[PDB]
């Protein structure tokens, strides 16, 4: 059938290419796109292109690029390639972008999701000259129906200048009807609205983005796929981090901390994550909640247990077969899931009122629970915050979880000194590794020391943290947080110069 | 006439020393008390007599001592003093009480100040014994009316198996009424309520602190003021920092990116903030308003003067000549201030609604604007994060603020790498120093840097930031985020070694050529 439903809209209708030419050097951009989800992708293409044209001429031609969060080989790969974009925000998954931002060659800050509408009304990224975005469909009123994720494009159509409108044969059209977008000001000048979510299966909104037709410059059909999840499976690692927690839930359930049926669950991205959801899946906690960033392959099993009653998040990311799983029972699922707008779905204020339990990865801690969650050795970025530090200070119970090791024993997950943080103390409460479980809630951090590294670091790691941690406790400026700062980031420097943090 | 207007109440009247005798070896204690005011003080002061006789004796007696923040001599000084506290929780200010801390002789953890209640009702630090709390009065029905700070008091009462209330007749009477107490799902189980707060003024709940009789098992009558500490007048650098602050605020106003009331402010505790406070009395800006932790001597005044309509927070931090003008005048400062609990005045939700411009000092910032708001070298610790971190986190615009230098310039307040992280990148937008204000909105770590050490770092330490800052570009395992892992520390060990963060001559430093 039409996706373009507003007849005086099919007017507008362009090639990618000419569109493009809507998009000068310098202009800040902001697109749809979160977790791989939804993000435009033939405008994008068609500028990388001129792009590249353009610089061979000696015409500079870049832009800012802020989106939901990451997006794709189409959106940030293509434009990466072509060296088209100075600056970046707040959230990338892509190789080629990746090797950009580490080179120095574009400019990224990695923004707490939940707060990148409101910094962008406050205009820290400047005037937004465009805003383009990936549709479903457009209804007859003229209302902008999502794709696969909301993230931040209410607030992109709202800002920007002009509006370029991709819509996307590819996504599935029963897609119309699962997102819930809200007109209050959650992100707007102050004050601000009470945003009147008290479960998370509430819906207070509608099922459209709003946009003046005036500011559509251009609409381009397209039709393209979203980047998939990997299929594969979780390891003997994974399960082992899996059952420690599950094993932790049993026992705050017992002990009347938790309800039987936990609180509202936010699952981060990653694999370990999926451990984590498979475990749930065949778990004794009936009747859960989601209450997420994202939907994952896990979560989708879930609610298709039944195990899980609802979830809420801002964006899918799927394996190709989890997708077709539910693009062939979109109509079951749709009754089950609510895509929000990422400045609610990462709401601090709605987070710690619903009483989240956050589960996110790292790249390493130190011995006192401080959490590094992008900086490898520092200073070479991996991904990004994300909203990981949204759920982690807003959460009821905040958890990290992490093979004990990294690169086949190289690495240890567990250090003296984290080399760059994310997550300080105060903001992470439990530990989980392959190697066990720390429970740091109400202690001192020479206290938390004793239990990250007896309970969760690698045999082959632990004694050299132990020596570090007791040398410390005897030679260190002052004994609150004792240190070595001569050796604190030796290990890491260590890795750099020899491949290894295994002394020879 | 009588501060206990409750009859039955009155038979539960003892001394100090008597009501010490509750409170047991390894009891969990929470009590009043938050930035120097409205802690208990006799109680603690005959607990600390007690303890050291047992003590001498080769007889255990420590407690856990959890607080709404920092106390004051008659507390946290007594009982760290008689090494009566085996474990404190959340903030302190006490010297005594910090080189127990430091020396390992009490463990301690600085939570977010508006996260406590809901851990203590966790049960994060255990099962509550005993709580403490100052009173204005006790009212007909029973009602606790608080004194000079809010705190956890109300989640002390209700957690605690027994109740010891300390009348103080120091405080003034008309204290009764300022307080906003809610009886609201703040920090209970979830789902926890809406905090309908749409306005920095507005009053949820009411005056008196809530608990069931049956649980108090003492009342003393008491006459003992706070800890007014001294009133640091600012200094040239303070002066300095605050007039880049207030320029940079008037030309956000004129750029449209702040009503010309601003927004409401909060001060966080420390000296800086007197030159703020004072530099927006005689500024501009009219109709401010505060939603704040503490009301402190600055904010008082323009109270007094008009200039700021309302003032919100948990506690006074007063000098003593300025809790003497609002006792004379408490009848007046009443209706200009809200004192609330510090999971109200210090939530996330409700910071981030009403749009606060956060503004804090620190210890330290390294190039890529990490901030450091508690532990020197990393390992020793100051005061505590208190609500800093509620405040950056959840504010419209978060502000730290700091001399370029600290012990009299033999440390740069400017790092390769701060020593310990409180708050992110993420958590930081301006930074002022003596030396200028950088703005780092929009800002990659890279161009934070170019930014910080341009306008903020002293100049005695400029050329050798800049020589860390290029080598590491040319050098660092990535370039998203440069460091040099062998010298990202090196000048807070040169510090622990020397005494100074400065490289002698003597050998060889890049930055030297
Ligand atoms: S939506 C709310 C939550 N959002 C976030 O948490 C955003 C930030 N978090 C992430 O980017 C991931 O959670 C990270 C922290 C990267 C971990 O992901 P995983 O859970 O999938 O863990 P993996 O073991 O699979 O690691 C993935 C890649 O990261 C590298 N890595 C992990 N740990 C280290 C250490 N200590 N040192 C170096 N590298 C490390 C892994 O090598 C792996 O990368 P490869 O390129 O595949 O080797
Ligand atoms: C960080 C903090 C101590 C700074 O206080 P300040 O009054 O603004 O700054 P000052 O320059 O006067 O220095 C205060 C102390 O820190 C020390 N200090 C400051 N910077 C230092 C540095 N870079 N290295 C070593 N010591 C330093 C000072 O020497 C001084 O210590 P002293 O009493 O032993 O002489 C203070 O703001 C604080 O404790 N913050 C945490 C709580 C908070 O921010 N709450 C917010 C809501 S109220
Ligand atoms: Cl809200
Ligand atoms: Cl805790
Ligand atoms: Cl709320
Ligand atoms: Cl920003």
């Amino acid at each position: 059938t039409e996706r373009i439903r507003n007849v005086a809209l099919r007017s507008k209708v362009c090639p990618a290419e000419t569109a493009s030419e809507l998009i000068k050097h310098g202009d800040v951009v902001g697109t749809s796109g979160f977790t791989g989800a939804g993000y435009p992708k033939e405008v994008p293409k068609a500028l990388a292109q001129r792009m590249e044209a353009a610089h061979d001429r000696g015409e500079k031609y870049q832009i800012s690029l802020i989106t939901g969060a990451s997006t794709g080989p189409q959106l940030d790969g293509e434009l990466a390639k072509a060296n088209g974009v100075y600056f970046r925000s707040p959230f990338n998954t892509d190789a080629t972008m990746r090797n950009r931002i580490n080179a120095g060659e574009t400019e990224y800050f990695d923004n707490h999701l939940g707060q990148v509408a409101g910094r962008a009304v406050q205009g820290n990224y400047g005037k937004f000259n465009i805003a383009l975005v990936e549709a479903t469909a457009i209804t007859e009123d003229g209302g902008i129906v999502p794709t696969s994720s909301v993230g931040n494009s209410q607030t992109f159509l709202n800002l920007a200048e002009k509006v370029i409108i991709e819509v996307n044969e590819w996504q599935n059209p029963m897609l119309e009807g699962i997102h819930d977008i809200w007109d209050g000001n959650v992100s707007g000048v102050p004050t601000r609205d009470i945003v009147p979510i008290v479960r998370a299966d509430q819906r207070v909104g509608g099922p459209v983005l709003r946009v003046n037709p005036d500011k559509i410059a251009a609409i381009v059909r397209t039709n393209d796929r979203d980047r998939n999840a990997p299929f594969a499976a979780p390891d003997e690692t994974a399960k082992a981090i899996a059952g420690y927690l599950l094993d932790f839930f049993g026992h705050e359930v017992k002990q009347n901390r938790l309800p039987p049926s936990l609180l509202p669950l936010q699952s981060g991205v990653g694999n370990v994550a999926n451990a984590v959801l498979e475990g749930l899946k065949e778990g004794p906690f009936e009747n859960l909640v989601g209450y997420s960033e994202v939907i994952q392959d896990g979560m989708l099993a879930m609610l298709d247990s039944g195990r899980m009653r609802i979830a809420s998040a801002s964006s899918f990311s799927l394996s190709p077969e989890a997708a077709e799983e539910i693009n062939n029972r979109m109509d079951f699922f749709r009754s089950k899931i609510i895509l929000r707008q990422q400045d609610v779905s990462n709401s601090p204020g709605i987070i710690r009122r619903l009483g989240c339990i956050a589960m996110n990865g790292m790249i390493e801690a130190d011995i006192y629970g401080n959490v590094n969650s992008t900086r490898v050795m520092g200073s070479k970025m991996m991904n990004g915050i994300g909203g990981s530090g949204d759920f982690a200070r807003s959460s009821y119970l905040s958890i990290f979880l992490s093979p004990s090791t990294a690169k086949g024993g190289k690495i240890s997950a567990i250090v003296p000194m984290a080399a760059h943080v994310d997550h300080i103390m105060q903001d992470a409460q439990i530990f989980v590794t392959e190697q066990g479980l720390a429970d740091l809630r109400g202690l001192s951090p020479v206290q938390r020391a004793r239990e990250i590294i007896s309970k969760c670091a690698h045999p082959d790691y632990r004694p050299m943290l132990q020596d570090y941690f007791d040398r410390a406790l005897k030679n260190s400026f002052g004994k609150h947080t004792p240190h070595l700062l001569t050796e604190a980031l030796s290990w890491h420097q260590r890795f750099i110069d020899t491949g290894t943090m295994l002394p020879s």
